[PDB]
C-alpha cells in the first residue's frame, strides 16, 4: 500500500504545516501537525475541556462506530517550545492521503496549554518519530508510520514541504519526479528516538563550505533551523544590522535586509536554502526588526534541522531495519 497528502501552511509565515487526517466510521477530519519531532498522535476532542477548544475541529469518538477506548490508558507530552497536553486514549481506524491503519492510538486531549488554544489551525499532531518516544502510559502505543510499515510497498515515508507553498507527504514510495539529481542518503541513531543525523558542515551565501559535523534531528514540527551558536553567529554576521535580542528571543534583522544563503551538507552534497526562506517577518505587526529563521540551539541541547532546513529538499525517512535519512535538492 501507499498514501499521500498534501500538507498546507497554516499562515503566510509557514509557521507549520497540517494535513488532513481521517479518523473513526463515518470519518471525521481534522486538519494534523506531521511532527517527524515526536511519536504521538494526539487530537481535540468532545472530552478537550472546553474552554481550551476555540475553532478547532475535534474528534467525537462516541460517534465512531470503530473507536474503543483503550482502557486504563493516558498520555501527557511537552513540546521544545513549551507547550503541553494530556487526556485519554482510543483506539480508530486512521486514514492519510488513502492509507489506512486499523487500531490506530488516537489520543484524546483532556487538557491542552494555551499556544494550542490560541492556534485555531492544528486539531492535533500526528508523531512520526520513533515509537520508543510514545508518552501513553501504562502500554506505550506505535506511531501511525510504525504501524503502517509492514503494508507499505516500501517502508518509508517522504516530506516535501512548500516554501509559502502547499507540499507532500507520501508513505511507502519514493516519487521520483519530486526532486532533483540524486538522493544522498545519510545515518541515523535511534538513540534518542529521533531522526538524528550528522550533517557534514555549512557556508554562508556564496561563502567557503566549512567541514564540520553537526549533529541534529530532521524535525518538521519545529518551525526554524537552530544550530550551534558558532555557525548561527557566522550567518548574521553577513547581514548588516543583524543582532541577537534577548528580549525579543534570537537573532532579528532589518527587514530591508536582503538576507543570504545558507548550505548545509549531506555527506558530499549541499542543499542550499534561499536568502528568502529565512525571513519570519516583523516581531510584531509594523515593525522594521524581523524575525530571523537560523537560531542558536545553544539553549536547547540539540541541534534541530526544522522547517527552514527541510523545505529546501526532498526528505526519505527510511524506516527499515536500520534507519536511514535521505536528502534531495528539488
Amino acid at each position: 500500500s501507499t498514501g499521500s497528502a498534501t500538507t498546507t501552511p497554516i499562515d503566510s509565515l509557514d509557521d507549520a504545516y497540517i494535513t488532513p487526517v481521517q479518523i473513526g466510521t463515518p470519518a471525521q477530519t481534522l486538519n494534523l501537525d506531521f511532527d517527524t519531532g515526536s511519536s504521538d498522535l494526539w487530537v481535540f476532542s468532545s472530552e478537550t475541556t472546553a474552554s481550551e477548544v476555540d475553532g478547532q475541529t475535534i474528534y467525537t469518538p462516541s460517534k465512531s462506530t470503530t473507536a474503543k477506548l483503550l482502557s486504563g490508558a493516558t498520555w501527557s507530552i511537552s513540546y521544545g517550545d513549551g507547550s503541553s497536553s494530556s487526556g485519554d486514549v482510543y483506539t480508530d481506524t486512521v486514514s492519510v492521503g488513502g492509507l489506512t491503519v486499523t487500531g490506530q492510538a488516537v489520543e484524546s486531549a483532556k487538557k491542552v496549554s494555551s499556544s494550542f488554544t490560541e492556534d485555531s489551525t492544528i486539531d492535533g499532531l500526528l508523531g512520526l518519530a520513533f515509537s520508543t518516544l510514545n508518552t501513553v502510559s501504562p502500554t506505550q502505543q506505535k506511531t501511525f508510520f510504525d504501524n503502517a510499515k509492514a503494508s507499505l510497498d516500501s517502508p518509508v515515508f517522504t516530506a516535501d514541504l512548500g516554501y509559502h507553498a502547499p507540499g507532500t507527504y507520501n508513505f511507502g514510495f519514493i516519487d521520483t519526479t519530486a526532486y532533483t539529481g540524486s538522493i544522498t542518503y545519510t545515518a541515523v541513531s535511534t538513540k534518542q528516538g529521533f531522526w538524528e543525523w550528522t550533517s557534514t558542515g555549512y557556508a554562508v551565501g556564496s561563502g567557503t563550505f566549512k567541514s564540520t559535523s553537526i549533529d541534529g534531528i530532521a524535525d518538521t514540527g519545529t518551525t526554524l533551523l537552530y544550530l550551534p551558536a558558532t555557525v548561527v553567529s557566522a550567518y548574521w554576521a553577513q547581514v548588516s544590522g543583524a543582532k541577537s535580542s534577548s528580549s525579543v528571543g534570537g537573532y532579528v534583522f532589518p527587514c530591508s535586509a536582503t538576507l543570504p544563503s545558507f548550505t548545509f551538507g549531506v555527506g558530499s552534497a549541499r542543499i542550499v536554502i534561499p536568502g528568502d526562506y529565512i525571513d519570519f517577518g516583523p516581531i510584531s505587526t509594523g515593525s522594521s526588526s524581523c524575525f530571523g529563521g537560523i537560531q542558536s540551539s545553544a539553549g536547547i541541547g540539540i541541534n534541530i534541522f526544522g522547517d527552514v532546513a527541510l523545505k529546501a529538499a526532498f526528505v526519505v525517512f527510511n524506516g527499515a531495519t536500520t534507519p536511514t535519512l535521505g536528502f534531495a535538492s528539488k
